[PDB]
């Protein structure tokens, strides 16, 4: 059954960490649902964020960093490997140098690390989707 | 209590038509949540879209229309009424020419009319917000 969105988890992150999340848009793309994923710095949703992961379906993914209450230089893909109608699987990987970001079993972005991933505190996972399956685990 | 959202409901609008929507934002202005307002010409969410009134609280507004599939010219303002962490009331009338915008009691937002709006058969309030109130009312 459905995990309540907006969906908060604490969590730490170091190399081998990855966060998987099974989910679905509510409405079709033609509409540009979105999907965040925030790795913050505490459990307060006002906290910095180490890694930012904005998907608007059908159009582009952005990246950035949040610091000191401040937003840093935006990174743009246009991949989509997001299917429209269709469940997903979100895998995020933490690399010594970098997150790897996975859609159903595909490479599909990556993102050089700015803060230690160990600053990782909690990861919210929100806007226009439901969510089955959150996990964080280690290998 | 809260009504779900996505919120749909069947509607006819016409010149002294009002759209009362009472709801507060998920979470803090930092974190950039959406509402969104969608006037369709059908019930089903993919239909055209007369009126796009989408909030980014604290940043911005655009609004649009979206005709035989396609996105129009976007109309941008800065104005921003809405109050971080707060209820707010916003509320649709339908004048001969356009629809004018209140929050919270205040004139914020105009949009002249690309299309009647008699083509109007349905709303969908939805993204980052709680719904506590939605009526249509004629005067
Ligand atoms: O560049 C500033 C912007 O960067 C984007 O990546 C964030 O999603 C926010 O919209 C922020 O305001
Ligand atoms: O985000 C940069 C690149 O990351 C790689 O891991 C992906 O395989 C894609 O090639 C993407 O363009
Ligand atoms: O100009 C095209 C864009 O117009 C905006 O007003 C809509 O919200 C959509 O993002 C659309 O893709
Ligand atoms: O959207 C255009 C204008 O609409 C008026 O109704 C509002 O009072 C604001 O002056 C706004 O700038």
């Amino acid at each position: 059954s459905l995990l309540p969105v907006p969906y908060t988890e604490a969590a730490s992150l170091s190399t081998g960490s990855t966060v998987t999340i099974k989910g679905r848009p509510l409405v079709c793309f033609l509409n540009e649902p979105y999907l965040q994923v925030d790795f913050h710095t505490e459990m307060k949703e006002e906290s910095d964020i180490v890694f930012h992961f904005q998907v608007c379906f059908g159009r582009r993914v952005v990246m950035n960093s949040r610091e000191y209450g401040a937003w840093k230089q935006q990174v743009e893909s246009k991949n989509m490997p997001f299917q429209d109608g269709q469940e997903f699987e979100l895998s995020i990987s933490v690399l010594p140098d970098k997150y790897q970001v996975m859609v159903n079993g595909q490479s599909s972005y990556t993102f050089d690390h700015r803060i230690k991933p160990e600053a990782v505190k909690m990861v919210q996972v929100w806007r226009d989707i439901s969510l089955t399956k959150f996990n964080v685990s280690y290998l």
